[PDB]
DNA sequence: GTCGTTCGCTACATGTCGTCGGTCTGC
DNA sequence: GCAGACCGACGACTGTAGCGAACGAC
């Protein structure tokens, strides 16, 4: 079978995160995203082990259900550098035994849902390997709290151990990821990091994996790439639309080049903030090739069906206008993915003919796209043409 | 034209832990 | 005067109450 996953999401008890992040809101809106899996997030929180064992029926010792959406344990760790990093349990009992193993090394693994380990990240990395536990570089290239942003390579960061994957982030695709030569002994997973369960945040980002069920073994399996199992599709935002894609001021959020961010050493000239260096300039940096492997699976670019409908429509994302336009989308058809990618444009312009002018003018490339840096999310635009001609003479 | 509804935007939180300036201090 | 301790503020890790103000079904 072919699942839609969703690995890297955060519950109420970490910081920045909505309220709303619970067990059956992310199952609902999961479900009517048409996300098949979705990794529970916080596992090392035993509180949030407690919501899921409450509002959650088993599947097997390291698979639950609710709303008819699976999970499986993750959870993202902050390393003793600040380098953030996510972790797959296979069983509750290996997330038991890890959070015990780990609470003379942090502090507020009980209170907060994204801990702060005194660990190495060669540590955390040897103390997964030994339960079997999978960990990998989450959102390894922002400027801030990634494992690029400290080390200069993998083998700098974790030494003798063993990384099962790496999650590529917004602002990064397969390809440029892939510029750099170790990493293609890496599988990818593109995840949203969502904190909140939002049209666009929840799942904004997503792995397609072929499994037989929908259990940890099956995706461990895929992610590993055995067995007939694979991850057959990543589905992530445009890197350009990302955060952290171009170098950028983090206070004013002017968009400057690396040679001048050198020039002027990471001082934004008219605004007196840090300026941050950006994911697309930071491999550029680490680039070792020109060349990329072929078993790597396809990574589709999307922008958010929410942000094209609240570009289309002149509106806020937040709008009751754009969310009934959102669940009319997913009431007549199955998810969002299917709605940006695979369907056709005429069958979209029974719903609405604007938006599916604009996905149109986003699957042929000509939607314009500045993209974003420094902590500012990148936009998307339509040029007037697109929006004032009608579609059989479009393409 | 009324007057509830919806919109867009600014301000603020919520704890740990870096970083990055300015300040004390002990010489 | 100066090295170096010390220190406070500041933002990532982002979301949303809540507040004038426009909207839009009567
Ligand atoms: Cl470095
Ligand atoms: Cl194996
Ligand atoms: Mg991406
Ligand atoms: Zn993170
Ligand atoms: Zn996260
Ligand atoms: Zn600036």
């Amino acid at each position: 079978m072919i699942v839609d996953g969703d690995l890297h999401i955060h519950s109420h008890y970490s910081k920045a995160v909505s309220k709303l992040m619970t067990f059956p809101i992310i199952a609902e809106n999961a479900k009517l995203k048409g996300l098949n899996l979705v990794g529970t997030g916080d596992s090392l929180n035993p509180h949030w082990e407690k919501e899921l064992l409450k509002h959650s029926k088993p599947i097997d010792d390291g698979t639950f259900e609710v709303n008819g959406v699976k999970f499986i344990l993750t959870c993202e760790v902050e390393d003793k550098r600040r380098v953030h990093h996510l972790l797959i349990f296979p069983t509750l009992s290996q997330v038991r035994e890890f959070r015990e193993k780990v609470k003379i090394y942090s502090t507020n693994i009980e209170s907060e849902g994204r801990p702060n380990l005194n660990l190495t990240a060669e540590e955390i990395a040897e103390m997964a390997n030994e339960l079997d536990i999978l960990i990998g570089p989450a959102h390894a290239f922002t400027p801030w709290t990634s494992l690029y942003k400290e080390y200069d390579s993998l083998k700098d960061a974790y030494g003798d151990a063993k990384i099962d994957f790496l999650e590529l982030g917004l602002s990064a695709d397969s390809d440029m990821a892939d510029m750099i030569k170790a990493h293609h002994s890496i599988p990818y997973l593109s995840n949203s990091n969502a904190h909140s369960p939002n049209p666009h945040r929840l799942g904004r980002e997503f792995n397609r994996f072929e499994v037989k069920d929908v259990t940890f073994e099956e995706i461990r399996k895929a992610i590993k790439g055995v067995g007939g199992r694979k991850i057959m599709l990543n589905a992530g935002l445009d890197p350009r639309l990302g955060k952290y894609h171009l170098t950028a001021c983090s206070r004013c959020y002017t968009k400057y080049t690396l040679q001048d961010a050198v020039s002027l050493s990471w001082k934004c000239p008219k605004c007196g903030g840090i300026i941050k260096k950006g994911v697309r300039d930071r491999i550029l940096e680490l680039a070792d090739t020109s060349e990329k492997p072929k078993d790597r699976p396809p990574y589709v670019r999307l922008a958010p069906l929410a942000e094209i409908i609240a570009m289309v429509l002149g509106k806020g994302i937040e709008s009751k206008a754009v969310k009934l336009l959102w669940n009319r989308f997913l009431r007549e058809f199955g998810s969002e993915i299917r709605v940006l990618i695979d369907l056709p444009i005429e069958s979209i312009a029974s719903v609405h003919e604007g938006v599916a002018k604009a996905i149109w003018a986003y699957r042929n490339n000509k939607l314009i796209i500045v993209p974003g840096g420094g902590g500012k999310y990148g936009e998307i635009r339509i040029p007037e043409e697109i929006l004032k001609a009608k579609i059989e003479d479009l393409n």
